[PDB]
């Protein structure tokens, strides 16, 4: 069948990938007691947008549920799926003649049918007529709450939909659950996004020089990803934190826009991941700006390397993800004590939630169509009300087919450290004489993308990780490393 | 005073630029007989957004009127200007403690006051209280219609604004008119955006090889602009049309995403412009993919070079922009006749609107903080309902301080050609046997950015333009990323 491809050495993605997602969704819905015969799933694609009130077009990126079901790159579409038969119909915009002048060829419906390997193609303005002719029992539309943003998914609507029976409660948890479990075809794409982003991270490590602006490496990363990988988008805004900025978890946004000059002695924390055909990657590399770890940098870095590898070694089906977070916390505390930053009983440190001072974010999250992927907190799964753990984006147990980021880190964040020092329950663990040395250090984060398998995990990411490997890469020796 | 700067060799932009814009706006408003004493201009800045229902942040780019007045890069702000005194107050978000963990330093109000060189800074949640104490007659807010998008400008609103008298009609025409005329400080930024984008176009011409994907050059262009120019954004989505795609005017969008392989014998039409601190550039270069113009390519290319230079040579204060568009049409028709594509009276061709078959878009437009800048069709300036001219984004007369793109082109667009061939009023001019050879040629566009001066224009763009210059540039043996 047909494939999405951007030529050169980019990945051919079979449109069969999306056909399989539609089949899986129907199979799940048919087993749902709330679903009656003759139901039709109705999804609305994203539309073109502009900057504010201007005619400056914003580059269109498809809505993630719609992409998952159809793989369609054009704005203004709808898509429906007959649950009982699996029959898929794509609705495409009926374009004005002038489109041919300004935007390009006005493709036929048959062109789109062949391109996307759907069963039928119709024009958007015909959706009420076409659905009326099929005499559905109920239309199943998308509405639910994203547990990372708090936003409500946009339910499909069209002229005449009020004449149909519409249910907007059934679909969301079911299509979310399908997205949680990646197919082998989806894993092929995520292997590829990790391949290209890993290569780009290695090029950045080779290119980094003291005196550069952070954004020079953002630019280089995205250029590798696009020109070599066909990744027109990143999965999220690049985080290129040097020096103290490496303690800022989502550094690089408009308010802190990767605009610091990299200094000798700084640590760098570069959290970047290209997106290919709306599939994510998320990789974080930490390294010394000048290519040589100091003793202090090595100690903090290897503490996080230890927790990274311990978690990857422990992950397998049945493991409760919050237990992996607590494992990372315990290892960070052990290593911070071994460094002289902390002293006393590590058991007592754990009981006092001291780990969250140094890692105030969740250990990792689902990854897929969205970098913070859906389904972390389905009904019944509760957020843990403790420091650090409350920021986990899932409290689920691991099962084969899930894709997770594993992103432990240690940071020196002044207001968190100062809170701890003001707190009798935590203050005694801290050795200020040693800690003062790490004020303004920033932090280290080491992030891998992995698949949960029957036997453990498959590591997708391929970047240098030991001190020796990283120093070699920065010296231009990027291939001299061996993944976990 | 303070300046915006992204280090290295990037441009230092004084915040005085925005203070001058605020002064100019107040001066204009004070002369408006409808404006009451004690009026306060109230603008609302852009807010952070995400992709659909996800938590995937979209990189924030400031709303253009707000940027013009304040130069503020942070989301979630408001800004007000006392019309009578010119006093400026910026309102910034009161951030939660956790911002320091996730997003960065929680700057003081004093930090923002010094950064932006405004008269005062307050928190957004105090805007009603602050405005109340100033006892304004009327709040002047922004509402009007953009004549390129047809969208309505988003009017400022805040909790408690209902307690004020608000006028949303006066401001828009006045702040639009101010934006039409660029200050010397604004022109310095537009010289810089043209400089970097010109350099990036030259690098692309040197890098193009047969067999590359169009998007490889989009990527290279944006990388040059960001890494060397500090241009995090482009002014618009890059248009990298090779072969027949060079006839597609806004090629490169998600539906036609710069994904063709460049072939031997193709013409390339690359329309790209980096954005610096929300100031635009817009440059188009046309050239043969293989570095050597054929006879047919040279003829079409030099026709557009001729109209480009003729229009630039005629531009000066008082010139009616639609007359320049018609000048370009007449030149294109003359040249297409010399080539043998057309035969007959060029006068009669013009009367039949044949020029619009080959150039269906407007000759050019205002450029500034938006690439299609505001103010092309103020009240009293009408759109001309004729082929080609109806797509002009302004029908104004030129005045000093206006910044315009000059972008003639000739394209071979099947459905326009087919219409013309069916129409007896136009078909007689077209020589089918010659035209057939140019089906699938694509097109040529040559686009310069210029400023109207007291006596003529100033050219901002600097790329190779003659056939000799282009061939020498592409044969050049500087920018090696990895
Ligand atoms: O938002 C999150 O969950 C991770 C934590 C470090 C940066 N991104
Ligand atoms: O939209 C416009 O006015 C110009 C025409 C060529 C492409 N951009
Ligand atoms: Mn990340
Ligand atoms: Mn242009
Ligand atoms: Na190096
Ligand atoms: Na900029
Ligand atoms: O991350
Ligand atoms: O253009």
């Amino acid at each position: 069948g047909p494939s999405f491809w951007l030529g050169n050495e980019t990945l051919k993605v079979p449109l069969a990938l999306f056909a399989l997602n539609r089949q899986r969704l129907c199979e799940r819905l048919r087993k749902n007691p709330a679903v009656q015969a003759g139901s039709i799933v109705v999804l609305q694609g994203g539309e073109e947008t502009q900057r504010y009130c201007t005619d400056t077009g914003v580059l269109f990126r498809q809505e993630s549920f719609f992409h998952w079901a159809f793989g369609v790159t054009e704005p203004g579409c709808y898509g429906v799926i007959d649950v009982d038969t699996g029959k898929s119909t794509l609705f495409v915009p009926r374009l004005p003649a002038s489109h041919a002048t300004w935007m390009g060829k006005i493709h036929s419906k048959e062109h789109f049918k062949e391109k996307y390997a759907v069963d039928d193609v119709q024009y958007v303005d015909e959706i009420a007529s076409v659905l009326t002719s099929q005499k559905p029992s109920v239309l199943l539309t998308l509405r639910g709450v994203n547990t990372d943003s708090g936003s409500v998914c946009r339910e499909a609507s069209f002229d005449g939909i009020s004449k149909f029976e519409v249910n907007n409660t059934i679909l969301h948890p079911e299509i979310v659950e399908c997205r949680v479990f990646k197919t082998d075809m989806e894993l092929e794409v995520l292997r590829y996004t990790n391949k290209i982003s890993s290569e780009a991270h290695r090029e950045v490590m080779k290119a980094v020089k003291v005196g550069m602006k952070e954004y020079e490496l953002e630019s280089l990363f995205e250029h590798y990803c696009y020109s070599r990988g066909g990744m027109r988008h990143s999965s999220y805004t690049c985080i290129c934190g040097s020096g103290e900025n490496s303690a800022v978890l989502h550094y690089g946004h408009a308010g802190a826009p990767n605009d610091r000059t990299i200094q000798n002695g700084d640590m760098c924390l570069f959290d970047m991941g290209g997106e290919y055909y709306c599939f994510a990657s998320d990789i974080t590399c930490s390294f010394p700006a000048n290519g040589k770890f100091t003793a202090d940098q090595k100690a903090v870095y290897e503490a996080v390397l230890r927790s990274s590898r311990a978690v990857m070694g422990a992950m397998k089906p049945g493991v409760w993800w919050p237990d992996m977070h607590r494992l990372a916390d315990r290892i960070h505390l052990e290593e911070l004590a071994h460094m002289g930053i902390l002293s006393g009983s590590v058991d007592a440190m754990v009981q006092a939630h001291l780990g969250a001072v140094f890692m105030p974010h969740g250990l990792g999250h689902f990854l897929g169509i969205d970098v913070h992927d859906v389904g972390g907190y389905p009904e019944g799964v509760e957020r843990i009300d403790e420091p650090g753990l409350r920021s986990l984006r899932t409290a689920r147990h691991l099962q084969p087919g899930m894709v997770l980021t594993v992103k432990p880190g240690i940071y020196f964040i002044d207001h968190l450290l100062d809170e701890a020092l003001a707190d009798p329950a935590r203050a005694s663990f801290l050795n200020r004489e040693v800690l003062q040395r790490f004020r303004g250090f920033g932090g280290v984060r080491i992030e891998e993308d992995v698949v949960v398998t029957d036997s453990g995990i498959e590591l997708l990411t391929c970047v240098p990780r030991t001190v020796e490997e990283i120093e070699a890469c920065m010296a231009g020796c990027d291939k001299a490393f061996t993944p976990f």
